[PDB]
């Protein structure tokens, strides 16, 4: 697997506009809604977002959403964790990855 390329933060939040806003917010406090809010989720642990019902494979997940998990799972939810109620197909291209990662790196 090779690295991501370099993203870029204003590119990351277009698409982050475009494919996560349809379920997720990303303002500090801002609202659970399909997805929980993602604010300060960079190398923080899963399943931890108060008020949203996770399923339980999220929910235990234990994994840690460093920059390089996000890469993995991005791509494809459904074949990290099996049993995501993520409905996403993933950001099958590696620059559009990398600047949604980027982006969600300055979400504090
Ligand atoms: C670029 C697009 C997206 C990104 C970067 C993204 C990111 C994430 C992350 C990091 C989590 C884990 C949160 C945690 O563990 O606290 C998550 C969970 C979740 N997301 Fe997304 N997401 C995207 C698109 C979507 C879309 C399109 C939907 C709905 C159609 C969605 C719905 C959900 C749901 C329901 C969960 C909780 C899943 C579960 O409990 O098993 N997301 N997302």
């Amino acid at each position: 697997r090779a690295p991501l390329p370099p993203g870029d933060v204003e590119r990351g939040e277009k698409l982050f506009k475009g494919r996560a806003a349809q379920c997720h917010t990303a303002t500090k406090g801002g609202s659970n809604g399909v997805g929980p809010n993602l604010f300060g989720i960079v190398n923080r642990p899963s399943g931890k977002v108060e008020g949203f019902t996770y399923s339980k494979a999220n929910a235990e997940s234990g994994v840690i959403w460093t920059p390089e998990v996000l890469d993995v799972y991005l791509e494809n939810p459904k074949k990290f964790m099996p049993g995501t109620k993520m409905s996403f197909a993933g950001i099958k291209k590696p620059q559009e990855r990398a600047d949604v990662i980027a982006y969600l790196e300055t979400l504090k």
